[PDB]
């Protein structure tokens, strides 16, 4: 005789789902205890559904054996009824009406998922900022989403979808707000262009269940006053080295972005490591004042480079570099660099001789040696023909005995520039030129 | 069993509206045929609307009847919302749940009305311009208008309010971008006023939307201009300077000469005088000092000269190159050093019309030095002074009359005139008596 009752292990179940969930889902299981003898009639439970809140249509079913609750209908919105409310009802003896009962409370939360895309509350945005500005917001989109509040299926994240090729903006998500702020990373030039228009996207963290929403932004570039700018930063002009004392030249030029005008803007000199030239501080033009050298040891290839400072009367600067390109005139002769020639008499007959003219190469070579300078004695026993346009090869003539000697070489340019160089000779016995002690 | 569709007009209407615009303001009429039975139920058409975007508040309201689209409120907005977009339908059968029905839509355009003022960007400028300087831009100022663009709504028409009353800045409004530009238009003195302040304003063209209590909130602006000092050369104020000196002065007399001044230093220092014009060659000028020298005497009473003022104008240089060139007036003081003279040396009288000449006597002096003259026969033989007579008929006219019966023929009468002062003077007049009738005939 089962005088005992079957309790539920809970007074009040709760259980969870998702909406939009496939019939069939599992909501949960319930269980009830039996003080009774096990395994017979008088322990043997059955589990029904009793009430539903809200009553129709049905969309919970229980298992009469298991006690397992599963759904009967996708028909579940959390946007629309986020809560139900069963009385579920077990009976021992088998489920025969004589069967001893009891009941409980057993609530279903319905969760929300992602079935609601964001969308942006205007179709169009217009902002105005400043040029040479960065690090900024400079707008702010809000977005509407139907689904649960603070969950990934509502809160965005947006993208610039087009217009954001040179990288100029970003767009990122305020967690305060949900709503997206447009921000500037590099400076605009409203001088390159006035105008920016972007496009817009959005979506949620959690992906999309079961056509994103886009906006237009268009950014208009603002014009600030900017000073002086050094372009090209690298200007040349071209001066002849033999040119007088006081004659001009235009120097650097600096110009005003919005003007595109140079007036108004004065030049200062920073570096100059000869310091032929002067600058006017109004025009910027410099004026020559000691005679220039394409050739001087201050130079490097014939380009003689000052630095100047642009400043415009606001008090805004700008930093270029002057290179004069100093023209060539001849104006040097060659000359031997070495002055000292060892030759062997055994295993030798000439030297090599070789010259070097400081002016460009058409104020150069060919070279013609000679030795018209020279004594009616050296003449006679020394010889020298050119084996190239640089060098030539100095041999000697008439059984000359062992000894230092000094000759002459006279070495002209394309042009008839003449230098004579002394060389000392030495015909020592030598065999490898290194043992020459003479 | 009327077995028609009720098509709009338009698949698109579009109307435009003005912002702040009253509450029923017709926005304009959609209308519906209906390929059908007229007159009955069966094509009586019913209008409505359906959707608003966007949706809150509801701004429209349309007539079941007529069609036409009203707003509901004034809180339409051209610089928050500039369109609105709304799905329209039309239901035959008056409208009854069983009436074939058709959709459309319809565009919204809000147009603009001045409701913004234009205000400047900043408060207050300042910019810096250079000395004798004119025709040149010397500040662009902005102002932000919310009104739409390019419209008498939106561009500014600027003003100078105050501190422009001797006219030396303008102001004009570039049509491009909008901004006003302030030009100097007359030089300015860096020596006179090293500052300038002005205050400047901005409207549009339109007035503030029409029914504005604000009278003039318009926006204001102060400008203040420095003036830049420009290293000038020496200046001839004034351009006429004057000395006095004596014009009995020994040879090598010394005097201040004309003299010019750097308006920065107001100094005369490294100024050198040069001269230019001189009509007589009695003085020189020293190159370093500007100091006058007499070279030869002077005479207030030589006929290059006149009004006894000897001017010489002068070339002011400083070390740099710039000129300036002056007038310096001599006043040569008089001093009595000239007897009285006759202007006229032949006079002719008739014998048989008249009885006497009029001898006046000139003196060079001034007239303190001068009048009244005293006429005389006093270096006359007896001969003449029987048969002429004068006495003076004022201070200066002078009366020769004939008392005896003299021949006709030409004589010679030597008067002898002193002045005030007894610097005495004589001079021989060769006098004809001839038979003349009219002083015009003796020969
Ligand atoms: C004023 O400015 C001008 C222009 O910049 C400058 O003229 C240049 O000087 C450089 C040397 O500093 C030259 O560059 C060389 O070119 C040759 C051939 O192209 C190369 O063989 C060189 O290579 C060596 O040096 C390099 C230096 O960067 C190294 O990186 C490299 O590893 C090698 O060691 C070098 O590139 C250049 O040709 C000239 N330009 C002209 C037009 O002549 C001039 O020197 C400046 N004035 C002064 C007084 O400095
Ligand atoms: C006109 O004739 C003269 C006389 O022959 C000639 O002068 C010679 O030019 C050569 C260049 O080919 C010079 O050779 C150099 O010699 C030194 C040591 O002596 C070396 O360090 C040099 O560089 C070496 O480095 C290279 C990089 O690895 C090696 O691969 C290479 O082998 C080089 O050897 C170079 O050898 C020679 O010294 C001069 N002679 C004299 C006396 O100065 C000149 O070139 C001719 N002119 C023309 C236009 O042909
Ligand atoms: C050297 O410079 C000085 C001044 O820097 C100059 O002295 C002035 O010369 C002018 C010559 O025109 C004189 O002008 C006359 O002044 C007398 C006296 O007041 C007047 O009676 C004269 O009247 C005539 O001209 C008038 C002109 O408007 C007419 O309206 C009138 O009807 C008469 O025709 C005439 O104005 C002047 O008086 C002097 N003195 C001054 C200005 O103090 C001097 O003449 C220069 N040297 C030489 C050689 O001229
Ligand atoms: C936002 O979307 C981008 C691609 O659309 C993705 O790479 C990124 O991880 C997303 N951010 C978050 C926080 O989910
Ligand atoms: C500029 O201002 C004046 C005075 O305020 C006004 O009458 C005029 O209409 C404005 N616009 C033009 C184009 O002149
Ligand atoms: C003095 O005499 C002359 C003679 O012509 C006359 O012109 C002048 O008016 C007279 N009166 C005077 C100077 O008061
Ligand atoms: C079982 O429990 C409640 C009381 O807790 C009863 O009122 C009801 O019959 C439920 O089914
Ligand atoms: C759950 O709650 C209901 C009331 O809401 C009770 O009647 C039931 O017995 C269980 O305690
Ligand atoms: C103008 O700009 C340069 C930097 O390029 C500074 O060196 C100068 O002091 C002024 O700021
Ligand atoms: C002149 O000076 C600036 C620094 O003041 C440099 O950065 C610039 O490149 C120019 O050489
Ligand atoms: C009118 O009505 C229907 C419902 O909004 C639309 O599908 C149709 O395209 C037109 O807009
Ligand atoms: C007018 O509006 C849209 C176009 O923006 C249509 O899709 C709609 O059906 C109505 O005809
Ligand atoms: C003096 O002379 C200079 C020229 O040397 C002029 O420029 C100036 O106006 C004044 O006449
Ligand atoms: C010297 O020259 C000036 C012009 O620079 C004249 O104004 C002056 O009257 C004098 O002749
Ligand atoms: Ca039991
Ligand atoms: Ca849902
Ligand atoms: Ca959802
Ligand atoms: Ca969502
Ligand atoms: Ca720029
Ligand atoms: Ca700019
Ligand atoms: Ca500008
Ligand atoms: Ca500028
Ligand atoms: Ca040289
Ligand atoms: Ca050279
Ligand atoms: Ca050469
Ligand atoms: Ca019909
Ligand atoms: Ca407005
Ligand atoms: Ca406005
Ligand atoms: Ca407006
Ligand atoms: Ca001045
Ligand atoms: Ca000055
Ligand atoms: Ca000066
Ligand atoms: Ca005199
Ligand atoms: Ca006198
Ligand atoms: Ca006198």
């Amino acid at each position: 005789e089962n005088d005992n009752y079957p309790i539920f292990t809970e007074e009040t179940y709760t259980f969870t789902i998702f909406e939009n969930c496939r019939v069939g889902t599992t909501v949960g299981q319930v269980c009830a205890t039996d003080k009774d003898e096990p395994d017979t009639m008088h322990t043997r439970l059955k589990y029904s559904i009793i009430g539903q809140v809200p009553p129709s249509p049905t969309l919970f079913s229980m298992h009469p054996t298991t006690g397992v609750i599963t759904t009967t209908s996708s028909q579940l919105d959390r946007e629309l009824i986020d809560k139900y409310q069963l009385k579920i009802k077990v009976q021992d003896m088998d489920g025969q009406y004589f069967g001893l009962q009891t009941t409980s409370t057993c609530i279903i939360n319905i969760d929300d998922v992602n079935d609601h895309l964001p969308t942006f509350t205007r179709t169009s945005y217009v902002t105005s900022v400043e040029e040479n500005t960065v690090d900024v917001e400079i707008l702010r989109v809000t977005v509407e989403d139907k689904d649960l509040v603070n969950t990934a299926n509502w809160r965005a994240n947006y993208t610039i979808l087009k217009g954001n090729e040179n990288g100029n903006f970003k767009i990122v998500t305020d967690a305060k707000t949900n709503e997206g702020v447009l921000c500037v990373v590099k400076p605009l030039n409203y001088e390159e262009k006035q105008q920016m228009i972007l496009q817009i996207g959005v979506v949620n963290e959690a992906p999309f269940s079961r056509a994103m929403s886009t906006a237009t932004v268009t950014v208009n570039v603002e014009d600030q006053d900017e000073g002086p700018e050094c372009n090209p930063p690298i200007q040349t002009v071209r001066m002849k080295e033999n040119a007088e004392v006081g004659t001009t030249s235009n120097g650097y030029k600096a110009y005003d972005p919005e003007t595109r005008s140079s007036s108004g803007i004065r030049y200062k000199k920073l570096t100059d490591p000869t310091g032929w030239v002067t600058i006017d501080e109004n025009t910027g033009s410099i004026k020559v004042f000691r005679s220039l050298d394409r050739e001087a040891e201050t130079i490097k290839n014939g380009i003689y480079n000052i630095t100047v400072l642009a400043s415009d009367q606001g008090g805004r600067t700008c930093t270029g570099t002057l290179g004069i390109i100093l023209q060539d005139v001849n104006d040097n002769s060659p000359f031997i660099p070495k002055k000292t020639v060892i030759i062997c008499k055994p295993t030798m007959s000439s030297a090599e001789i070789v010259a070097v003219d400081p002016d460009e190469p058409i104020h150069g070579p060919p070279f013609d040696f000679s030795l018209e300078s020279s004594t009616s004695e050296v003449q006679r026993m020394w010889r020298l023909k050119a084996i190239n346009d640089t060098a030539a090869r100095l041999s000697y003539q008439n059984d000359p005995p062992f000894g230092s000697y000094v000759v002459p070489i006279t070495v002209r340019d394309r042009l008839g520039m003449s230098s004579v160089t002394s060389l000392d000779v030495t015909l020592c016995d030598c065999i490898t030129e290194n043992d020459c002690t003479h």
